[PDB]
DNA sequence: GACCCTCCCCTTAGGGGAGGGTC
DNA sequence: GACCCTCCCCTTAGGGGAGGGTC
């Protein structure tokens, strides 16, 4: 009243950066009442300070500045609706996070399983919770020529639903007394889901289906072309010896141990199978 | 296996932009296995595709890329903890929104009151819910020289707690048969709070206190220097006529109607007072 | 001494464009 | 024809810096 405010003065009492203000001047969001054409100084009336209440608030909810310009104009009738807009926008940014917390929280649950694990190369027998998965016909792939490009479509579907990618790759094959590895080929190959959001439009060549709750003879180890077969052998034997009775395929699960493109690639296999 | 992937090829099956990949090459986050020194083409092995699982996932939770570099290196023991990091980070980005939804939702509740309001210039008598506020000693300000710079400290406190600014300015003064306006000066001046988050460190010269639930003779109108006094008059009269009995100060509340720096400034006053 | 000014280079994570050179 | 390349200008909302000119 009866004098102007310098930008310092405004900044201080309005709690807003000098550089901030200058920018708002620049974009024609908030201009000083008067610019000294001699010194180019910016001066501000007490009246206009009120405009900042909005600019501040709108900022704190993080609406864009170009958006604020369209905002300040409209009067209350509409300003309400606008807020109601933000309100919904929030509730969704909020539904999105609430998803993540769950996803991460489960993804974690699954790494712990990997780490805290009885012992390698031996055949543990244990009780497992069910695991939801997306499957597909193997169309004659084997461990010899399987290839993670082979997973692309499943991945496209998972990532659209989970936003995470599967951090394990699976296949299944019939339990036989296999005498070689070239003897074996996969039946239907698969990857775990984490989310219950619909797969947007599932084609009839994926299959949503599960690895069921039940008793599993399973062996787990780090990968090497050689050990792969030999550990499988341990398994076949373990059953035959104990005269156990299988009721599924063998489920095989490849998991990376690090994603560093610098250390030499290292994978952890798990091969499970259901028995009574 | 036994051939490379072109960037197109990778992009398609990994569902990631060609431009995206090129960038990851540029930052040394994800390099092609091999660059043709003749054509500068980028070629990729099937092996390395696995690195994208992380890069993709990490992206979807929106960790920075420079941060991803530090991530891929560490092995599971730590990768867990890292996630546990994100987990907490989310829960807070989430506590922040959950605040907003509430804040906006109440801020809205209060605009509706403004709009849906019985009638202007007349004296309505009504029942009011309590309103929490921050007060301060008026130190001799009147409607004549009051000035919204006068509000700066309260605002600094509110904005630190609510993140919104008060979109109304208040004062109180003693109920007298005032014969002029120069006769009047404010007692303790104030602004509404919306949040229950502590004011970080409140100085002993603010006061958290309320406008209490109770019966209010109140009049509301658009502002003009002139009407201000005259509407107040209506009020004093209304009481005196009905022989009512006041139990508070008059509470006065200035609210902007638009924040457009283009339309001429327009404010809505409300003056309330408590009676039995 | 304290305050304000106008350039000017920078920070994410790429998208959209030329304009060649190869599939 | 289809695919890939390397510059190059751009998008938020300013912060941090010169290097003058005024308080
Ligand atoms: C990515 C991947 C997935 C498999 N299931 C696999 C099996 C045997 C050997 C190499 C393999 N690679
Ligand atoms: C910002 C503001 C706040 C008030 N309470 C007020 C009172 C009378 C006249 C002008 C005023 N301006």
């Amino acid at each position: 009243k009866e004098s102007y405010y310098s930008i310092g003065e405004v900044s201080k009492l309005a709690n807003v950066s000098i550089k901030a203000l200058r920018y708002y001047d620049k974009i024609d969001l908030f201009k000083p009442a008067y610019v000294d054409p001699d010194t180019s100084y910016r001066y501000y009336t007490d009246s206009q300070l009120i405009h900042l209440d909005l600019i501040k608030s709108l900022k704190y909810i993080g609406t864009p500045l170009e958006e604020m310009k369209k905002a300040q104009d409209l009067e209350m009738e509409e300003l309400f609706a606008f807020y109601t807009e933000q309100e919904r926008q929030i509730r969704e940014k909020l539904d999105f996070l609430s998803a993540l917390e769950q996803t991460i929280s489960l993804v974690k649950k699954r790494m712990k399983r990997q780490m805290e694990y009885p012992a390698l190369g031996e055949v543990f027998v244990l009780d497992e919770e069910e695991i939801r998965i997306i499957q597909t016909e193997a169309e004659g792939l084997g461990p010899e020529n399987v290839l993670n490009a082979s997973y692309s479509k499943l991945k496209k579907f998972i990532e659209s639903a989970d936003g995470f990618t599967n951090n394990s790759y699976g296949a299944t094959f019939s339990f036989q007394p296999y005498t070689s590895i070239d003897e074996m080929t996969y039946r239907h190959i698969f990857t775990p889901v984490l989310t219950n959001k619909q797969i947007s439009s599932i084609t009839p060549d994926m299959e949503i289906t599960t690895i069921p709750k039940g008793r599993y003879a399973c062996i787990a180890y780090n990968f090497s072309p050689e050990h792969y077969f030999l550990n499988l052998q341990k398994l076949i034997k373990y059953i035959a010896d104990r005269q156990l009775t299988v009721v599924s395929d063998v489920y095989e699960l490849i998991i990376p141990i690090h994603y560093s493109p610098k250390k030499q690639e290292e994978y952890r296999v798990e091969m499970k199978i259901r028995i009574l």
